[PDB]
């Protein structure tokens, strides 16, 4: 992810088939002649899409030009959470499934995985960062405290941001419960709140290299959202 001063990010397409698939996802959603109510509503929850981009001198080098969801914040606190019970897709090989489940074997049980967070601390004027190993270390016993960490500025628990996060996730859940045409594997929610202008929060869906047509509710994604909501709700009682 490359941040551009103009309030956009450039995401380099992943190798095939992942990058092409994400391009076609955005292209389908933001299709100019799209009157599909499901896809029109979904746009609210994605980064705004500015189409494919490549350097003037390098047509080979493919990027998606996307809204930088963090742009409007002064000291953005950012958390990326992978959603779902399965991070492999319906066409994965046996080896691929094993690879994906081994990366985090609690995915079925918990239904989400914290990919990372960056938290601004007021008293130190500094950021705490957690990498992929943080979230992959979390269990049923430690997931609540693991998530809570995102909302600690080093003096208070930001229950305002927690409550706002629940409310915005709920709208995404409502979208999922009113569509049976897309299933999303290994996709994420990006959480942003203001670390320095009170209860201001972004929660957006990102990373669409494994989105597939479906005839059914995305039960795994729904489960993940429900559990994440439940965890956030309990944090409100801290
Ligand atoms: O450590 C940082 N991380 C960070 C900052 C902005 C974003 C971000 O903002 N808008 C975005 C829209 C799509 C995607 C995206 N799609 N697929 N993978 N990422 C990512 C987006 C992500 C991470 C801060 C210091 C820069």
């Amino acid at each position: 992810i490359l941040q551009h001063p103009d309030g956009t990010v450039l995401k380099q397409l992943q190798p095939p088939p992942r990058g092409p698939r994400e391009l076609e996802f955005y292209n389908m959603v933001y299709a100019a002649d799209c009157f599909d109510g499901v896809l029109l509503e979904l746009r609210k929850y994605l980064p705004k899409y500015y189409g494919i981009w490549s350097p003037p001198t390098a047509p080979n080098d493919l990027y998606l030009k996307l809204e930088d969801v963090t742009h409007k914040f002064n000291k953005p606190c950012i958390m990326d959470v992978k959603i779902g019970q399965k991070s492999y897709d319906p066409f994965a090989s046996s080896e691929k499934i094993q690879q994906q489940v081994s990366k985090y074997p609690l995915m079925e049980e918990i239904g989400f995985l914290v990919l990372g967070m960056r938290v601004y601390h007021v008293h130190s004027d500094s950021y705490e960062t957690e990498n992929q190993h943080y979230g992959r270390s979390l269990t049923k016993e430690t997931i609540k405290d693991g998530v809570s960490r995102f909302f600690h500025n080093g003096y208070c628990l930001r229950k305002d941001a927690v409550a706002a996060s629940i409310q915005k996730i709920e709208k995404i859940l409502q979208w999922f419960e009113n569509q049976k045409q897309l299933n999303f594997y290994a996709s994420s929610l990006l959480f942003v709140y203001e670390g320095s202008s009170g209860g201001e929060v972004e929660v957006r869906m990102i990373d669409f290299a494994h989105v597939f047509p479906s005839n059914t509710i995305d039960e795994g994604y729904v489960y993940g959202l429900k559990h994440l909501i439940s965890v956030l709700r309990s944090i409100l009682d801290n």
